[PDB]
């Protein structure tokens, strides 16, 4: 399971004022706190407050790579942002995201292919996210197809079927865990699958708990990646004992410590 | 998910000093204990020691029904002491339980149908515990097929598909995931599963931390019903989430509690 810290994002308001004032000390601390926790990737997101935000996200890249080695998740729509993004990235980064839009997909892929970088992409098109699983794979399958369309190693290939709040889209869930699980079943080379963990359990009570057990259980449907908060200490031992229990990781009485200093 | 209670076992020294000096104060108080802990079902072993098994088994379910109205699963090998507690039994019982071995199938399974009661149904033979899903999926179906050979309803049918220690039988766990998973897919109305999910941590450090790991991975998988630590909170709190992450029950607040006092 690859933890891709989700706390460097405008959203929040100490990033959001990081990046306007210029000050990377807010964003170099969160890299360093996530790193601490497990985190093998950083979400590098700008928000939508900030106006030039190809500009704040080469900032984003430069202030943080300065501190840390971990994997760059360059997470934006602005496809202009991602491009300057990737050319500042002194290793090896991931895209966040592309769609199923015909669009997007021959601009992104090959921007993929280019720079050697992961690619995330989400199981929906201008049309919406769709609720049947069996609509989401059929998004997945377009982005598979993409990846040999445009000579993507498939084990760069992130797909995300887009979880969503068990409070108000509760019949989401179990549709996203089906579509994983589809997913896993593809033959060798086999795309990878990610979540935006957090966003199931958006106003909901006990966050931490929900996001522990959906982490749980979308691991053992094949989940590789999520979007996740690296400095939730229950949320990591949860990765670190799901890798166990799949028989992804051999098992050790420090298990957990082992995870987050592999 | 129903839980039903494991502590009332005579492998526990509390309980089997209970049965020995037959002293009704323990065991009615890890019943109360377990009912409030959410648990529905109380597993009754009377444990190897004891000399006389049958009165022991006797005994068990008279104090227990004494102060609870919970389904009873009786936890034995010998059948004569499951037939003596039956008999006892004023509530719709459990029987835990039946193998693959068709021996042991045609005697408990219309002993199950006899008495309106519940049945566990272990995925092995006298061959062993086979490693391989695709062997304990086959035993499964032998379960599902005896079912309807004898007349018990499919949803009173619980498959185990027997998890061992994570620690020194590593390999069996996803094993156990996946034929739950492919269990689930046999055919309407499917029948139920069940695990013994304590064995999973057994000898290993962070027990509770595995055990409401596997509980929830499971789940996503269909696990239908566990014996566990119904005392154990945060196994609780894992149960009552991934039911809600399932779309099996509705979203509000207070899930937990609402779990707990259903
Ligand atoms: C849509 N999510 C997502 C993605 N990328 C992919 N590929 N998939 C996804 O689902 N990128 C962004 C987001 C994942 N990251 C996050 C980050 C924070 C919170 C969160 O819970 N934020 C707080 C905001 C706190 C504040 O603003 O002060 C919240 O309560 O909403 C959720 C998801
Ligand atoms: C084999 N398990 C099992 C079953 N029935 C079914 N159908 N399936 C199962 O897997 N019945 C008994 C047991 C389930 N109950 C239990 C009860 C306790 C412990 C346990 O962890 N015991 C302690 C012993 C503690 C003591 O002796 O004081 C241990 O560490 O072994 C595990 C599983
Ligand atoms: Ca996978
Ligand atoms: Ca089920």
């Amino acid at each position: 399971m690859l933890i891709i810290g989700e706390r460097i994002n405008g959203m929040f308001g100490d990033i959001k004022r990081a990046i306007q004032e210029r000050d990377p000390a807010p964003v170099q601390e969160w890299a360093r706190r996530q790193e601490e926790g497990g985190a093998r990737a950083l979400d590098l997101n700008v928000g939508p407050a900030v106006q030039d935000k190809v500009s704040a996200m080469e900032w984003l890249v430069e202030v943080t790579q300065e501190v840390s080695n971990l994997t760059l998740c360059l997470d934006s729509t602005n496809i202009k942002a991602i491009e300057a993004g990737l050319k500042k990235c002194k290793n090896r980064a991931m895209i966040n995201s592309t769609n199923a839009e015909r669009e997007k997909v021959e601009k992104l892929f090959p921007l993929a292919v280019e720079h050697g970088a992961a690619l995330i992409g989400l199981t929906m098109n201008k049309t919406g996210i769709p609720k049947d699983s069996d609509t989401r794979l059929a998004f997945a399958m377009e982005l598979v197809a993409a990846a040999d369309e445009f000579g993507l190693p498939m084990e760069d290939l992130y797909i995300d079927p887009l979880i969503l709040p068990a409070n108000v889209a509760q019949d989401h869930a179990p549709e996203v865990l089906k579509t994983l699980q589809q997913i896993k079943m593809l033959a060798d080379p086999a795309p990878k699958t990610v979540l935006g963990l957090s966003n199931v359990s958006q106003n909901c009570q006990n966050r931490p708990l929900i996001n522990r057990t959906f982490l749980a259980m979308a691991m053992a449907c094949g989940l590789d990646a999520a979007i996740a908060d690296a400095c939730d200490e229950a949320l990591i031992e949860t990765a670190a004992t799901a890798e166990i229990l799949l028989n992804q990781t051999v098992y050790c009485d420090s298990f957990v410590k082992m995870f987050k200093t592999r």
